[PDB]
């Protein structure tokens, strides 16, 4: 599994998406360095505007990508699940606002490791911080606190990502999150620890249709065991 993420790998990801019956969809583009832990991707709306803020689609467009310590090698369920691959569900919830739920698979289609998507959103305010773009252009770091589910074979995480808002208040977003492997096989079940993402969004100044442009760093850490020989 780790060795397919040895050297840049082609991403493609595909949303489809229905927030309060607003029907919508996303196709991203771009390359993994798992090496480095680092994304590069562009996503387009390709059925028109987007009827939510782009940063609220950042956590559901492929944790694969995550840089693993030597140390840590051992933990990392995702890479193990590979080729065949993973379902990952979340929902999220916006404080004072409406949910997404979403369903997706992570797997290799040959040489590209694709994130096919659906989500459904429900019971958004319609003249909230969310259908109505009240949300900056904008991205916090965060951490993913992941721990085994043997029942499933696989893992869960939770973690809560916060939105700045225009009016300098904070749109809270809470993560649940499962993900189940796809195959049969065997896969590494982790001890708790996190990912500690950082994300930076752009535009494309040559871009005409809604876009994000998209940079993201993932890290894991939070098992310590066992690096005393790096220190000196
Ligand atoms: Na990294
Ligand atoms: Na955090």
């Amino acid at each position: 599994g780790e060795e397919l993420f040895t050297g840049v790998v082609p991403i493609l990801v595909e949303l489809d998406g229905d927030v309060n019956g607003h029907k919508f969809s996303v196709r991203g583009e771009g390359e993994g360095d798992a090496t480095n832990g680092k994304l590069t991707l562009k996503f387009i709306c390709t059925t028109g505007k987007l009827p939510v803020p782009w940063p609220t689609l950042v956590t559901t467009l492929v944790q694969c990508f995550s840089r693993y310590p030597d140390h840590m090698k051992r933990h990392d369920f995702f890479k193990s699940a590979m080729p065949e691959g993973y379902v990952q569900e979340r929902t999220i919830s916006f404080k004072d606002d409406g949910t997404y739920k979403t369903r997706a698979e992570v797997k290799f289609e040959g040489d590209t490791l694709v994130n096919r998507i659906e989500l459904k959103g429900i019971d958004f305010k319609e003249f909230g911080n969310i259908l109505g773009h009240k949300l900056e252009y904008n991205f916090n770091s965060h951490n993913v606190y992941i721990t085994a589910d043997k029942q499933k074979n696989g893992i869960k995480a939770n973690f809560k990502i916060r939105h700045n808002v225009e009016d300098g208040s904070v749109q809270l977003a809470d993560h649940y999150q499962q993900n189940t492997p796809i195959g049969d096989g065997p896969v590494l079940l982790p001890d708790n620890h996190y990912l500690s993402t950082q994300s930076v969004l752009s535009k494309d100044p040559n871009e005409k249709r809604d876009h994000m442009v998209l940079l993201e760093f993932v890290t894991a850490a939070g098992i310590t065991h066992g690096m005393d020989e790096l220190y000196k």
